[PDB]
């Protein structure tokens, strides 16, 4: 049976935009929690429904995922790279929201350095990676269904759907186009190949 109900977590940011946008176009019913609705856009696509919140409230989450048949994350810190918990703290309570309302598929986006060698981070993004890490900790250890997207760089190339998936942080490339990282997040909902799995998309535009 297939997913129809999705609940899109960071929809607002530069991946989430577009993939909120390919999934309201691809048929998924889809749900958004954000803090600002105005980060939304009037033009194109739109969600069938916004839950205006925090994923740092558990009862703003609760609300965003039930209901659903899977989850993507795409939570992130915008150009913030101080220490931080937001990613990790929000995968807490999307896993609980999960296992209170039977949910079980998650695709959530870290990076390719929990894939890199890990001594190999750019001290600037040491901290968020740190955090990236608790948060891969928390969705791998719910023992729900698990797609763990790793990307590389986040291009804003146009939308291809041809890029490679590897599952060990070589390929192509060290870029990937926001769209195609928003097509992947898509098609990990059709597909149970990765998941339990760590995946590294990139194509060479
Ligand atoms: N940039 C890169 O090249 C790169 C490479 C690999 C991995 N990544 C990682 O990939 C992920 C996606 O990156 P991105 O650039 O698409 O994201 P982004 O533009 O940073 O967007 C972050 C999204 O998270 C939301 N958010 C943050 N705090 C929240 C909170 N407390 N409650 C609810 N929503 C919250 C933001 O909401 P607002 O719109 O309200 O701010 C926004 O929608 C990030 O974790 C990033 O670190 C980035």
């Amino acid at each position: 049976m297939a997913v129809k109900k999705i609940a899109i977590f960071g929809a607002t940011g530069q991946t989430g935009l577009t993939t909120l946008a390919q999934a309201v176009q691809a048929g998924y019913e889809v749900t958004v929690l954000v803090r600002d609705s105005s980060r939304l856009p009037s033009e194109g696509p739109r969600p069938a429904h916004v839950v205006v919140g925090d994923v740092l409230q558990a009862a703003d989450v609760d609300k965003t995922v039930a209901g659903q048949d899977a989850v993507i994350v795409l939570l992130g810190t915008r150009n913030d790279l101080s220490p931080t918990t937001v990613m990790s703290e929000g995968a807490r309570n999307i896993v609980a929201a999960m296992k209170a309302h039977g949910v079980d598929k998650v695709v959530a986006c870290t990076s390719a350095f929990l894939l890199w060698d890990p001594t190999k981070v750019p001290p600037r993004l040491q901290a968020v990676t740190d955090d990236h890490i608790r948060m891969h900790k928390v969705l791998r250890e719910s023992g729900l269904k698990y797609v763990a997207v790793m990307p590389p760089h986040i291009g804003d190339q146009p939308l291809t759907g041809a890029y490679t998936v590897t599952l060990d942080g070589r390929g192509p490339s060290r870029v990937i186009s926001k769209h195609d990282l928003g097509h992947f997040m898509l098609r990990c909902l059709t597909t149970d190949e990765y998941d339990g799995h760590s995946t590294y998309p990139s194509h060479q535009y």
